[PDB]
């Protein structure tokens, strides 16, 4: 070679614990490499799909956190914390899920919306009856199915 490659970031160094979990999560780096390749080398067809899977994968990172800290319980929260603050799970989406009413959620920038200044949700949280109103009150048509920002079949809890 000639070069060393390594350029992490890192704060707090992780207790005895993460050694338990420390390979699964280096798993990941390949199959995110193989959609975080694609990006720079081969970008002709089949785009957006490829970074849906990179933003996927991170539900079975808090899965794997969420299963082992809130079931198997083999884990202390200092570790867990570290995680959550190092890149590794989500507490905002786990939190989403726990409320109540957020049965067909898909990720965290994907289903939220305001009421003071201006909206920033995704179409996929709104169900198709909610969309089809808005044609009718614009004299139009519509007609959604997944939406750009993952790979989302429309999420909708309300309907
Ligand atoms: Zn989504
Ligand atoms: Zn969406
Ligand atoms: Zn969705």
């Amino acid at each position: 070679g000639g070069s060393p490659r390594i350029k992490t970031r890192r704060s707090k160094p992780a207790p005895d614990g993460f050694e338990k979990i420390k390979p699964t999560l280096t798993d990941f780096e390949i199959q995110l490499r193989d959609a975080q390749k694609d990006k720079s080398s081969k970008l002709a067809a089949k785009s957006n799909e490829q970074l849906w899977e990179i933003m996927q994968l991170h539900h079975q990172r808090s899965r794997y956190i969420y299963t082992l800290y809130y079931k198997r319980k083999a884990i202390s929260k200092d570790l867990y914390d570290w995680l959550i603050k190092e890149k590794y799970a989500d507490k905002l989406l786990i939190a989403k899920w726990r409320k109540t009413g957020y049965e067909k959620l898909c990720c965290l920038r994907c289903i939220q919306k305001n009421e003071t200044n201006n909206g920033s949700t995704c179409i996929c949280r709104v169900p198709r009856a909610q969309l089809e109103e808005e044609a009718r009150k614009k004299g139009t048509q519509v007609s959604f199915h997944q939406c750009v920002h993952c790979g989302c079949r429309g999420c909708a809890s309300t309907d």
